[PDB]
C-alpha cells in the first residue's frame, strides 16, 4: 500500500533503471500502467501517421523503447533474482504484454507506411542503415502473422501466447531441478580425489544447510549440480560410483514429476510447426532461416563440413583416454562409460601437458583477469574502461558497474558484471543482455544520444572466504566471451536505435565478437598481464604458458563434435521431426548422435529437458549460429595473424578496422558485407579447422 501508482519505479523516466528498488509488487500495477499508456500512444501513432522518419520511425522507437527497456529489466531481474512471487507477477501480466506486442507488430498502419517507404522513388538514396531498419520491419511483420486473414490471426495469436509461457516454464524447472539436487557427504573417504578449492566449496556450501561446524579440511560436504560444484566431481572424484550418481542426476534434471519438460518440449515443437504452416513453410526451421544469412540447406553443409573434419580426431581421442586408463591398470578402462570420460581426460591432460588446473587457480584471480582484459580493449580498440560503483543502482553487492571512455576522456558506455554462481535465485551458463540501446531519438534534449548500457553475467566460481574468486581457464575465456558480446553493443556508431548495437544483426552473425575476444586468452602478451599470483604478484612462469598452449587443442575432435551433436539435433528436431507420432524427442537425439558422437548417449539421456538454448532461448533452429559465427571469428583473428601478432603497431591497426566495422555497424549493414569490409574477402573455415589442428 502506502505508495501512490504513479510513483512505481518501472514508470518514471530514468537514466539507469531501479534495480534497486523494484520488486514483485510493482510488477501488476506497473506494467499494466505502461501497457495503458502505450496503447494510447500507438493509436496517436496510427492517426497520424506518415512514410516519414518524424512521423513513423520516431515515434514507433518511443513505443518500442520504452517496452523493451521496462520489461528488460524485470526479465533480467527473473534471472538473477528470481522469487516465488516475481514468477507469479509475471505469468499474471506476461499475456497482457505479449497481447500488445502482438497488436504493436500487427499494425497495418505502420506496416503500409514502411512499405510506402521501401516504395519510394528515391528508396536508393536513403542511407544503407535506415535501408536495413525498413527492410526488417516489413519482415518482422510478416513473421508475426500481418499477411494472415483474421481467423488464421487468431490462431497464430494463441499459438505465440503459449509459446511464450511454456519457454518460461521450461526456464522455471530448469533454476528449480539444478536447485533441488543436494548431496550431503560426511564419510571423507567418498570425496578422495577432489582438490582443497572444491573442499572449500562443498563446505561452505555445508554451513549455509546446518552443518556450522563444516570445513574444507573435515567438517563435511554438500555436492550441488551447479557447474562449479558438477564439474570438479566428474573431474576428480575418485570414486566411480560418486561420478555416476552426479552424472545421471545431472543428466536427468528436469525431467520427471512436476518438473518434467518432456511434453513441455512436445508441445513448442507441435506449436512451433503450426506455427511454420500458418506463414506459408514447411517448418519451423524455414521460418527462423528467414531472418538469419543460412538456409537449411547452407547450415546443414557447414555442420556436416566440420563433422567430417572432426570424427578421425574423436575417434582417435576416445582410442587415447582407452589406453591411458588401461596403463593406469583401471578396470574400466575395458569398458568406458559416459561417467568416466571427463575424468581420464584430466588424468590424461595433467599427464601429457603437465598442468594441474588447481596449481593454476591463483593466477587467475578476477581481478586481475579484469584489468589484463581492459588493457587488452584499449590496445585493439582504443578504450578506457573504469570502475563507477555508485553511479548505477544494482540488485546484489557482488555486481560491478563500469564506465567506458573513448581517448578524449568522454563516457560512451556503461556495464554491469554479475560475475558468480548463486544458484537458489540466478539462472546458469553465462550470457550479455542489452540495458539501453545507443539511440539519437532517446536522448535527454540538448545531447545527442543516449549512450548504450549493457548487461554482462556469469556464474563462475564464487569467492572461497575473504580471498577473490580463483578461476579456471575456461572461466577466463566465458569472461572475455560475453565482454566480446558488451562490446558490440556498446561500441557501435550507430545512433539508429533499431539497428543500433547488437539489433538486427541475423542471429548467426552474433557469436562473432564474442567468439573473437577468446582467441586472446592464448596471446601471450595478454595472458601474462592477467596471470599475476593473487598474493604474491609473481607472473605466470614461461614454461608454464608454453603448456597451457601446447594443450590448446586437446581433444579438440571431441569437443567440435558435441557441438555439431547439439546443433544437428536442434535441427532435426525443427525440420524432419514430426510430433505427436510413434518417435519421441529422445529418439532423435539416438539417431542424430549415432554420427555426432562416437559412442551412444544413454537410453536414460535427458539433455534436452535442459536446452534452454533451444526451449527458452534465441537458438530455435539456431544453435548452428555458434559454429557458424565461428567460422567469421577465426577468419576475422586471422586477420591479425596476417599482419602481425608480435608488432604492436600491426595489431593496433587491425584492431582500428575491427572497432570500425564489426563492432561499430551494429545491423545496420548486412554482416557478410561487414566482415568482408573487415577482412578483404568472404570468409573460409580453414582458419577455424587451423586453430583447433582439424585441418
Ligand atoms: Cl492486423
Ligand atoms: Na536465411
Ligand atoms: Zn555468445
Amino acid at each position: 500500500s502506502d505508495e501512490t501508482l504513479s510513483s512505481n519505479p518501472l514508470l518514471q523516466d530514468f537514466d539507469f533503471p531501479p534495480f534497486d528498488s523494484v520488486d514483485a509488487s510493482h510488477v501488476r500495477p506497473g506494467i499494466r500502467a505502461l501497457l495503458q499508456h502505450l496503447e494510447a500512444e500507438l493509436e496517436e501513432l496510427e492517426k497520424s501517421v506518415e512514410p516519414t522518419w518524424p512521423k513513423l520511425v520516431e515515434p514507433l522507437e518511443k513505443i518500442v523503447d520504452r517496452l523493451t527497456v521496462v520489461w528488460g529489466m524485470i526479465n533480467h531481474l527473473k534471472a538473477v533474482k528470481d522469487t516465488p512471487e516475481l514468477r507469479a507477477a509475471i505469468e499474471d501480466v506476461q499475456p497482457e504484454k505479449v497481447k500488445f506486442q502482438l497488436r504493436l507488430g500487427q499494425s497495418k498502419p505502420i506496416y503500409n507506411a514502411f512499405k510506402a517507404i521501401r516504395e519510394s522513388p528515391d528508396w536508393s538514396s536513403l542511407s544503407e542503415a535506415r535501408q536495413r531498419l525498413v527492410e526488417a520491419q516489413i519482415k518482422e511483420a510478416v513473421l508475426i502473422g500481418i499477411a494472415l486473414d483474421d481467423e488464421k490471426r487468431e490462431e497464430f495469436n494463441k499459438i505465440e501466447q503459449e509459446l511464450e509461457k511454456l519457454s518460461h516454464k521450461f526456464s522455471e524447472n530448469v533454476l528449480d531441478a539444478t536447485k533441488k539436487f543436494e548431496k550431503l557427504i560426511t564419510d571423507k573417504k567418498e570425496i578422495e580425489g577432489l582438490p582443497p578449492s572444491a573442499l572449500g566449496l562443498f563446505a561452505q556450501a555445508a554451513v549455509s544447510k546446518g552443518h556450522e561446524n563444516a570445513t574444507a579440511e573435515n567438517g563435511p560436504w554438500i555436492i550441488t549440480l551447479d557447474a562449479p560444484s558438477y564439474l570438479p566431481v566428474m573431474q576428480h572424484a575418485k570414486n566411480r560410483a560418486l561420478r555416476e550418481e552426479v552424472y545421471r542426476a545431472y543428466l536427468s534434471r528436469a525431467s520427471s514429476g512436476d518438473l518434467d519438460n518432456t511434453a513441455i518440449i512436445d508441445q513448442i515443437l507441435k506449436l512451433r510447426l503450426e506455427k511454420a504452416k500458418l506463414l506459408g513453410y514447411n517448418n519451423y526451421a524455414e521460418v527462423s532461416m528467414a531472418m538469419k544469412m543460412a538456409t537449411v540447406e547452407k547450415a546443414a553443409e557447414l555442420l556436416e563440413k566440420l563433422r567430417s573434419a572432426s570424427w578421425d580426431a574423436a575417434v582417435q581421442d576416445m582410442e587415447d583416454l582407452k589406453s591411458f586408463a588401461k596403463n593406469q591398470g583401471a578396470a574400466e578402462s575395458d569398458s568406458m562409460t559416459h561417467w568416466d570420460t571427463t575424468f581420464w581426460s584430466e588424468r590424461l591432460r595433467e599427464s601429457k601437458y603437465d598442468i594441474n588446473e588447481e596449481e593454476l587457480r591463483p593466477y587467475f584471480s578476477l581481478p586481475k583477469v579484469m584489468d589484463g582484459l581492459f588493457s587488452l580493449a584499449k590496445t585493439l580498440f582504443g578504450i578506457d574502461i573504469e570502475p563507477a560503483d555508485g553511479l548505477a543502482p544494482v540488485w546484489n553487492n557482488d555486481v560491478r558497474f563500469y564506465r567506458v571512455k573513448d581517448s578524449s576522456g568522454n563516457p560512451i558506455a556503461y556495464f554491469y558484471f554479475d560475475p558468480y554462481s548463486r544458484p537458489s535465485e540466478k539462472r546458469g551458463g553465462a550470457w550479455m543482455d542489452e540495458v539501453v540501446s545507443r539511440s539519437r531519438v532517446m536522448a535527454q534534449k540538448g545531447s545527442s544520444v543516449r549512450l548504450p548500457v549493457a548487461h554482462m553475467v556469469c556464474n563462475q566460481t564464487p569467492p572461497v572466504g575473504d580471498k577473490p574468486s580463483l578461476m579456471t581457464f575456461r572461466e577466463v575465456e566465458t569472461v572475455f566471451h560475453e565482454f566480446g558480446h558488451a562490446l558490440q553493443h556498446m561500441l557501435t556508431k550507430q545512433d539508429e536505435g533499431l539497428v543500433a548495437g547488437i539489433r538486427n544483426i541475423e542471429w548467426d552473425a552474433v557469436e562473432l565478437p564474442s567468439q573473437f575476444m577468446e582467441n586472446w586468452c592464448y596471446h601471450r602478451d595478454t595472458l601474462m598481464s592477467i596471470a599475476k599470483h593473487y598474493e604474491t604478484g609473481e607472473t605466470l612462469p614461461e614454461e608454464v604458458y608454453k603448456k597451457l598452449l601446447a594443450a590448446r587443442t586437446f581433444r579438440a575432435g571431441s569437443f567440435s563434435l558435441r557441438q555439431l551433436k547439439f546443433a544437428s539435433v536442434d535441427l532435426e528436431l525443427h525440420t524432419k521431426y514430426v510430433p505427436g507420432g510413434p518417435e519421441s524427442i529422445y529418439d532423435v537425439d539416438q539417431r542424430v548422435s549415432v554420427k555426432t558422437q562416437v559412442i551412444p548417449p544413454l537410453p536414460e539421456d535427458r539433455f534436452l529437458c535442459s536446452f534452454s538454448h533451444i526451449f527458452a532461448g534465441g537458438y530455435a533452429a539456431g544453435y548452428y549460429s555458434y559454429k557458424w559465427a565461428e567460422v567469421l571469428s577465426a577468419d576475422a583473428f586471422s586477420a591479425f595473424e596476417d599482419a602481425g601478432l608480435d608488432d604492436i603497431k600491426a595489431v593496433k591497426e587491425t584492431g582500428q578496422r575491427f572497432r570500425n566495422t564489426i563492432l561499430a555497424l551494429g545491423g545496420g549493414k548486412a554482416p557478410l558485407k561487414v566482415f568482408v569490409e573487415f577482412r578483404g574477402r568472404e570468409p573460409s573455415p580453414e582458419p577455424l579447422l587451423r586453430h583447433n589442428g582439424l585441418l
